[PDB]
């Protein structure tokens, strides 16, 4: 199941009211959307407000890792923010999904 | 760092104890220095080993008991068997699952 990774466009927030657009990478482990990571162009993000029907959770982000994607004009850097306390299995699923897609 | 999640596929052959044989894909990383097989995917249960070429050579790579998963095909769903190599760490197992999820129609 960790393999069935899905992407949802979502806003990120950081100190001082700064914001980003980006994608949450997430998995429906048994009928509840579990965010694993957030990817964006922008540094300094701290959290994402993540929607469940039961209500919104603010998901805290680790310090980001920088990574490379391919573009029409060459490599560009994006930031990958794992959710706090994500385990190694789920981190690996994020990296594998990214490696296969970007 | 996406390096440990980076993955390539190579067509290869598996074996189980009692003469069992299979064809399938090895998922491996050759991140920088050597080829490191992470997993083997095939259509058959009961595989125990994969015959991994390296050098020129053939290496026998031991497998964990498989997880079954299902893919869409032109003729409908097909059961596949995912065998991690023995003692693959959780980060790398996760990388295998993420890569399969990204590339296969599950």
């Amino acid at each position: 199941k960790p393999g069935k990774m899905k992407v949802k466009a979502t806003k990120g927030e950081g100190d001082g009211g700064i914001t980003s657009e980006g994608n949450a990478l997430y998995n429906n482990e048994g009928g509840r959307a579990f965010m694993y990571a957030y990817v964006t162009t922008k540094p300094g993000m701290k959290y994402v407000k993540w929607e469940h029907d039961s209500g919104v959770v603010t998901v805290e982000l680790e310090p980001p890792a920088r990574f490379v994607i391919d573009t029409p004009t060459g490599p560009q850097i994006k930031y990958l923010y794992f959710v706090k306390n994500l385990n190694n299995l789920r981190r690996g699923a994020v990296l594998g999904y990214i490696g296969a897609t970007v």
